[PDB]
């Protein structure tokens, strides 16, 4: 019953993958071997080639991702050999270092052992490997509200300085342990960017910063029926993620009214469009700051131009394009991108990245 | 067969409408009379009360409309008595005048005789009663590209000065005529707003203007199975419709690069976010200009605040809310509105406004 869905997903996956790799004649012998292994063992093991291409396919199929032009240059690190907390921690440290690449960010995924039969071998608690803590004590709000529950979980395990930019530790659980372990990130590994504005010297009075590399670490990678629940991956930021959402949302750092004040405009009348102007200057400052520091970043116009090339590459390859319009349009000037003016089929195609339940409340 | 769908839509409509009007006990006798009329005549005639409430319900159900808070104050003008071109033309003139209301815009719909049995009694060719012509001759682009086909149709019928802001004439066809007639709009009836900026005196060098009142005139109003294909209606503008779309879209007036130049910023690098900054200043100028001239207009923040009140009024009345997220979010700073951060059921509920085929190519 379980075995059965696995074998089907493996047929679809191996056929499609070997076809794209030009290995179509190797398909029957490989599915023979796979059908054996599933009967014998209940599961099967991807080749390095299948695992690498499967992770790239999963990015290519990620309907909500505007950055998919570059799906085929994904740097796949195969860490299915890890067995200990120390090895997990070091592989996550290595990912940060090699993905950061001194600021010239490399899109990277590190793939840990897949779930055996429902049972996770490694369970990562971080939403991103690098993220700020958040606190909420008697109406005192500090740091990143989106991190409050994970921050509270971490402080149950004996771990913050209660700045607005505390780095959460790595926190993950190994199969067999009842509690996750945590490890403080070495600060030598974490690039952060202070936010300054190209024109407005006072912008630095806000003392904003953000980290260089978004490394999403709580999504499941599914390839041919194998469930890689621990497979953190990163791209580089699109500047609106930082300037229009992380620093701007009322339920995040909520900085627009402070932005308005340091750029010298009143924040009193809706019709002054002060939120919109503050958003533009904050997003300009973010792109400027990342560029000045030599940390990779893309603006939403260039990103959508790249995504149009991805759409054209799909059609030219004879692949259906799928996409989630509500996530593809940027939160800043969306009608200034081609995305806004077309529609997308939101069908789910596998391999893909998927949400999974949090282990903390 | 035809009669049959009509009777069903009438049952659903009359029950729901009389219930909201507190006339639930009058329902059986009215559907009796309706069942008679449909058998006798093939159709039935709304009371002024049903027609007024049905048009209000249709606005309330308009999934894409952020302005629905005010659905119950819609000013319904019953023009089912018109029979001649002159009466149609005068009713459309009257609509412009009374909806404009010297700039204090009144949401108004004028309802013409419904389609008999598929056959339109009046067929309005305008997309809006007030709109600018568009021209496209040997790569010379003038006026509003969205009006090119209707403008070309109008010039087949003997009607432009080829400014960028020529008013199209009213153009409509009466049952029985093979060709529509057209009538030049009296300029005394058309308020236009020159676009100036509150801070940047050079903005007036762009010589932009827009008209005061958007009067959508090509949608079908359906109420209880009766198809009012000619029922032009208006609200007031939300400023982004003008500043983020009509004047900004590359396939409309395409003014952002000229905006950038008069506000003194370079239009060279995506990462300067010059399109976003130009959009904000253009949208500020639009709101400022309408306000200075005393013409009603709403900014997208106030509008979304109003729409949140509509959502709360729906829940408090025990009505399901429907909505189209992709049209409800504004094209400027959408994540700064509550709409962006929630989802909406896009189910179609009647009475409603619907697209219908254009009569011109
Ligand atoms: C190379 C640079 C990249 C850029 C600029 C980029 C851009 C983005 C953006 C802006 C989002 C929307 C998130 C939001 O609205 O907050 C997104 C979603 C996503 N991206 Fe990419 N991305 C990139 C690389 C990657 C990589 C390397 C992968 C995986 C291998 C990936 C997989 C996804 C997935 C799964 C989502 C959806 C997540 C969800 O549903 O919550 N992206 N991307
Ligand atoms: C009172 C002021 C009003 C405001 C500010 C407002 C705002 C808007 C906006 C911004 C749109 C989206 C159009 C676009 O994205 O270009 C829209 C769509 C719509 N509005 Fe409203 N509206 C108002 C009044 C009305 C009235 C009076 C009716 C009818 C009685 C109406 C029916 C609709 C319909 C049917 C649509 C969708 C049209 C389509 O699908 O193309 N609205 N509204
Ligand atoms: N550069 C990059 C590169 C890769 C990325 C991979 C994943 C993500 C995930 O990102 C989010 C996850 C959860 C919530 C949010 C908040 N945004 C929501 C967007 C939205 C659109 C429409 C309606 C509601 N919400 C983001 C980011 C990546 N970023
Ligand atoms: N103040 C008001 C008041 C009432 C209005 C009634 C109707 C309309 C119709 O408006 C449009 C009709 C056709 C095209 C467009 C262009 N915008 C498209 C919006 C969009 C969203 C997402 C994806 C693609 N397109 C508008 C306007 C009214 N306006
Ligand atoms: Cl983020
Ligand atoms: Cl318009």
């Amino acid at each position: 019953e379980e075995k059965e869905i696995l074998w089907n997903e493996a047929k679809a996956f191996i056929a499609a993958c070997y076809q794209e790799l030009g290995k179509a004649a190797e398909v029957k012998d490989r599915l023979a071997d796979i059908k054996s292994e599933i009967d014998l063992t209940g599961s099967y093991v991807h080749t390095k080639e299948e695992l690498e291409h499967g992770a790239k396919m999963a990015w290519r199929n990620s309907n909500r991702c505007i950055g998919r032009l570059f799906w085929n240059s994904l740097n796949v690190i195969d860490r299915r050999d890890v067995r200990t907390k120390e090895e997990v921690r070091d592989a996550l440290f290595h990912h940060i270092e090699t993905a950061t690449n001194n600021g010239k960010i490399r899109p990277t995924i590190t793939i840990f052992p897949p779930e055996e039969k429902g049972e996770k071998q490694v369970e990562i608690w971080n939403h991103q490997l690098i993220r700020y803590a958040g606190y909420e004590s008697d109406g005192e709000r500090i740091g990143d509200p989106a991190s409050c529950s994970l921050t509270a979980a971490c402080e149950e395990l004996g771990w913050g300085e209660r700045t607005d930019f505390d780095l959460l530790p790595l926190i993950f659980r190994m199969k067999g342990d009842e509690q996750p372990v945590w490890y403080e990130l070495p600060r030598s590994l974490v690039i952060e960017v202070p936010i300054t504005h190209p024109d407005i010297e006072a912008f630095s009075d806000l003392e904003l910063k953000w980290y260089g590399v978004p490394i999403i670490s709580d999504m499941k990678l599914e390839v041919g029926g194998i469930h890689y629940n621990a497979a953190p991956f990163n791209g580089w930021y699109m500047g609106t993620e930082i300037g229009a959402r992380n620093l701007a949302d009322e339920k995040r750092y909520d900085k627009l009214k402070k932005v308005a004040s340091v750029i010298g405009i009143a924040a009193d009348y809706n019709t002054d469009l002060w939120k919109d102007q503050a958003l533009v200057e904050l997003n300009k400052a973010v792109l400027h700051s990342y560029k000045k520091q030599g940390v990779s970043i893309v603006d939403h116009h260039t990103a959508a131009s790249q995504f149009k090339r991805f759409e054209e590459q799909a059609e030219e390859a004879g692949r259906k394009l799928t996409g989630d319009w509500t996530w593809l349009i940027p939160p800043i000037s969306p009608a200034a991108t081609h995305i806004f003016h077309r529609s997308y089929d939101n069908s789910i195609v596998k391999p893909n990245y998927f949400y999974q339940d949090k282990p903390y409340e």
